[PDB]
């Protein structure tokens, strides 16, 4: 009666990888603050950058279409922000409709531009920091440190071996006079948004074009890293871990319109949910970084999924978890929007041709 649901992007050929790509960074609720509440007098951070102009018209077109999904205009069609885009990538204007796109490729400079925009009050909120460990697989005594090394997403490598996300994730934090020498790195620091990619697309040898790994991968809805993490990194977020489990553990324990009632326990849920994230926080490092995870576990907030051939072909949508029902996800299908159970998203992990997870956004626990 009351409550209404959220609102999706018309979908103008081949952009569904735009419209699930925008409704995963929308989810994402530090990064949508900023967004709606940049104002073009405040320039970039990084006016470095020789397209700044571009890169500042790009975020002016997403905080427009933002502003609208918002406030739920039943349909969005973003085609100014398409342009623009396409001013400053013009990868994204390859034709052959437009040509399908990686919405890996979307992400990762879309990234770019809001980095450009905001600078680290953006990036520290997505940065994971490693310490890798360089030694010679020949000699053991060889044995080099380097703590400089970051990124903004983990990497999830799937081959026929590949079951569990984190059967990829540890596989990609390794890699292979001169001398063979095996690179492993282990996470130093944590971001407050943690982004996975499943590498799906690759490739063929065989017939010189695009395909696509379809390999069943389950992912967690509830993601603790510990495992990745340096030894000394690991003590500080499963010391944090255990107080906030602890939380989690007590949270579970405990004349008006009939609009008006409604208006009243939506206000009521919020101030709850309020209460017990200053809960969690009493128990969150002294020494936190801006944009730094508590703990070494995380919460699935959304899913980027896709069904196709390879990455020029066939359909994006996202999975996004509501944001006080936990238990709630919806699936926007471009401009069609419904709500779906938890079962319908474990069955994200993918086999065969079924409509399969690629990227995944994780939030840290207790925010």
């Amino acid at each position: 009666q009351f409550a209404q649901l959220p609102v999706g992007f018309k979908n103008m050929g081949n952009t569904c990888y735009l419209n699930a790509t925008l409704q995963a960074l929308y989810r994402v609720n530090d990064l949508r603050d900023m967004i709606l509440n940049y104002n073009p007098s405040q320039g970039v951070s990084n006016s470095g950058a020789q397209d700044e102009e571009i890169h500042k018209q790009i975020v002016i077109e997403m905080k427009r279409c933002f502003e609208n999904l918002q406030n739920k205009f039943k349909s969005v069609l973003p085609v100014v922000l398409l342009n623009t885009l396409r001013k400053c990538y013009p990868q994204f204007a390859e034709r052959d409709f437009y040509k399908q796109q990686d919405a890996e490729e979307l992400f990762t400079q879309l990234f770019h531009s809001m980095s450009i925009v905001f600078g680290d009050k953006f990036s520290e909120d997505f940065r994971i920091q490693f310490k890798t460990t360089i030694k010679d697989t020949a000699n053991d005594n060889d044995i080099t440190v380097k703590e400089n090394e970051s990124d903004s997403k983990l990497q999830c490598h799937i081959s026929g071996t590949t079951n569990f996300m984190r059967n990829g994730l540890l596989e990609g934090l390794n890699e292979k006079a001169n001398s063979i020498y095996s690179v492993e790195k282990k996470i130093s620091r944590l971001p407050k948004f943690l982004t996975v990619q499943y590498v799906r697309f690759f490739w063929k040898r065989s017939t010189n074009k695009k395909s696509k790994i379809l390999r069943k991968v389950v992912f967690p809805f509830q993601l603790d890293v510990a495992d990745m993490l340096t030894p000394e990194y690991a003590a500080e977020k499963v010391k944090v871990r255990d107080e906030l489990r602890k939380v989690e553990k007590e949270k579970n324990e405990k004349v008006m319109t009939p609009r008006e009632q409604y208006e009243t326990q939506v206000a009521l849920n919020e101030s709850e949910k309020d209460q017990w994230l200053e809960e969690y926080k009493k128990h969150f490092p002294p020494n936190l970084e801006k944009g730094e995870n508590p703990s070494c576990v995380y919460n699935l907030i959304g899913v980027i999924t896709h069904q196709g051939a390879n990455s020029e072909s066939g359909h994006y949508q996202a999975f996004i978890r509501d944001e006080l029902d936990e238990n709630k996800w919806y699936k926007f299908n471009d401009d069609k929007v419904s709500v779906v159970e938890k079962e319908k998203i474990e069955s994200l992990a993918g086999g065969g041709e079924s409509d399969s997870a690629l990227i995944l956004m994780y939030k840290g626990f207790g925010l």
